[PDB]
């Protein structure tokens, strides 16, 4: 609510928005800042789930420090872009408690770990193309530096190579310095990484998600049993005796 | 067309995958909303992210693996039109990993498994 | 999905074929110096 009511990049305080200072949302901005601040100081006291909660609470404070301490507008929103992101990314890790959500977070945990084991190997398959296109295409803006070259050759892997804009239009103007080798590397990329690696990742993804679905009808219930028994280990016994129930009726 | 043997099984396969995709949004819309509200901060000076709704429609449309990388990350960076450059490329790769690769392969895992 | 049928064996088959290739090519006295008959673990 504190994001969508303020233009990103404007400094703000409980008194409103700075450009000039204006008051048109002041009670909403004041209350949302106090609520985020309270949620963050209580968040530390309740202290990858354990790591994201530090990234949220150490940064959602900085997005709201202007409730007390004036801060550079750039640092306020650079923290806002991190805090606003991790609040929602980490909301999925609260959805695991619901019966019908949690299995999709199990399938996300499984495929993400499977991709990370596959990354320890294939970063060197990226860096081969990233440093090779840095030599072969150096006269072009997207490959101007080795870091931008490796970012661009990462972003090409989805099968969006910008072929006309960086191989063929440059070739028909002699702007390729090494034309035969530059097209030979364009094919070697198009084989190895939007085809061979992405079809390998679909092989891993299907192979291991179709193995979560082999257990899912039990995994749902195992997550519920482990949740409810963890709460029986942490609720006080008099409350369990007052609240739990030896028999129940149903009316279909 | 469900009443012809030549057709009905492909509509069973459509009913089965569409219902599976629907259960999956009740989790992963809160993944989209992270990227949509984050790119609204990081790319705000650009027409195609100008408002939170247009930013969430854009991050929805990028999902398929067409990020418009040169047109809204690189060409802005090489003109200093990115306000938060080090974080803006870190959110580009976070999207590229989590969605065109992780979610869009997770859905092939579901679809191939069910069909 | 067929390599993933054998993977839990193929890891070990690759390790055994690597270590036996080195055990054939390290000189015999070196194995007798190094290849200790028992090991302890402290969990
Ligand atoms: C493992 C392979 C897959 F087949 C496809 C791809 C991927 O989606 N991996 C996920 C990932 C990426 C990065 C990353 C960060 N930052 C950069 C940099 F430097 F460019 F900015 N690059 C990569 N970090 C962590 C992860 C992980 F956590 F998910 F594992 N990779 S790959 O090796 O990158 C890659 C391979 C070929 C290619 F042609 C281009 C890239
Ligand atoms: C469940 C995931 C999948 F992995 C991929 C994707 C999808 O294809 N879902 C189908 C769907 C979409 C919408 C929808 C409507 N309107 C908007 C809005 F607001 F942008 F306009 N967004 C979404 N409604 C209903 C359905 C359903 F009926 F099929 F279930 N979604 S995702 O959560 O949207 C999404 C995830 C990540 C991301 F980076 C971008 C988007």
């Amino acid at each position: 609510i504190l994001v969508v009511n303020i233009k990103p990049g404007m400094a703000f305080n409980s008194t409103g928005i700075i450009n000039i200072l204006d008051t048109t949302n002041s009670y909403l901005i004041k209350t949302c800042m106090i609520l985020v601040f309270l949620s963050s100081i209580f968040g530390y006291c309740k202290e990858i789930s354990n790591v994201l909660e530090w990234i949220i609470y150490t940064t959602g404070i900085i997005f709201v420090l202007p409730l007390f301490v004036e801060i550079p507008a750039h640092l306020q929103w650079q923290c806002g872009a991190i805090a606003v992101y991790f609040y929602w990314m980490n909301f999925l890790l609260y959805l695991q408690r619901f019966e019908n959500c949690g299995i999709f977070i199990v399938m996300l945990e499984v495929i993400l770990k499977t991709l990370l084991r596959s990354t320890v190997v294939f970063i060197f398959l990226l860096l081969a193309f990233g440093l090779s296109f840095y030599i072969l295409l150096n006269l072009q803006d997207p490959f101007s530096s080795p870091l931008l070259s490796i970012i661009q050759t990462f972003s090409m892997m989805l099968g969006d190579i910008n072929y006309r804009e960086s191989f063929l239009e440059p070739y028909l103007r002699n702007e390729l310095a090494h034309p035969v080798l530059s097209f030979a590397q364009l094919v070697s990329f198009t084989i190895f990484v939007p085809i061979v690696l992405m079809n390998l990742l679909i092989g891993l993804a299907v192979g291991d998600i179709a193995d979560v679905q082999k257990h899912a009808s039990l995994k749902r219930i195992a997550m519920q049993v482990e949740l409810h028994t963890s709460l029986e280990k942490k609720l006080p016994l008099w409350f369990l005796r007052k609240v739990d129930q030896k028999s129940t009726i149903v009316y279909p």
